[PDB]
């Protein structure tokens, strides 16, 4: 679809075969999702966004399905103030920006 | 024009006579800016993502030009790590996102 965006950019994503709600966050290099159980092995990492540094759980090689469209990438599970889809998961869908 | 993703969507802008420039930002609701010396009043304001919060002076009706378009309204300055444009100038520009 062509989204406008004179409201926040929110769709349905499906992961560990739980639906969610996520931003599509243009800004974002890399995906981060709030607290939650995902399946499989996980490292800690670090990721710095406006306000600082947090500590993030990294899943690698995640199935996730946004908007219906499928993608298979990495996942950062930890405090972020919402569900934001970054570049790393919005390439794979074919999403771009047009103005 | 169509800008993908393979890398952070980057464009220069005029605002307070400088060039700078600036994330095209869909997860973001305001503009935000790195530390700069406008004139006029502004409100204080804080903002939050990942990190927690930053303090920044809120600057409403300012000129705006993001790649030869004109767009007029609210700018968020502040220490910020990168320029960011935000929904509310997004929208005036007629960006969208595409997949
Ligand atoms: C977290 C989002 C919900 C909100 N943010 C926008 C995001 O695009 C942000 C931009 C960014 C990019 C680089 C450095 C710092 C910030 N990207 C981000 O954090 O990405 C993380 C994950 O991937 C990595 O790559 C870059 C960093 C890592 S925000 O700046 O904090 C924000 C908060 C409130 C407002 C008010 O106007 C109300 O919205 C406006 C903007």
């Amino acid at each position: 679809p062509q989204i406008t965006l004179w409201k926040r950019p929110l769709v349905t994503i499906k992961i560990g075969g739980q639906l969610k709600e996520a931003l599509l966050d243009t800004g974002a290099d890399d995906t981060v999702l709030e607290e939650m159980n995902l399946p499989g092995r996980w490292k800690p990492k670090m990721i710095g966004g406006i306000g600082g540094f947090i500590k993030v759980r990294q899943y690698d090689q995640i199935l996730i399905e946004i908007c219906g469209h499928k993608a298979i990438g990495t996942v950062l599970v930890g405090p972020t103030p919402v569900n934001i889809i970054g570049r790393n998961l919005l390439t794979q869908i074919g999403c771009t920006l047009n103005f």
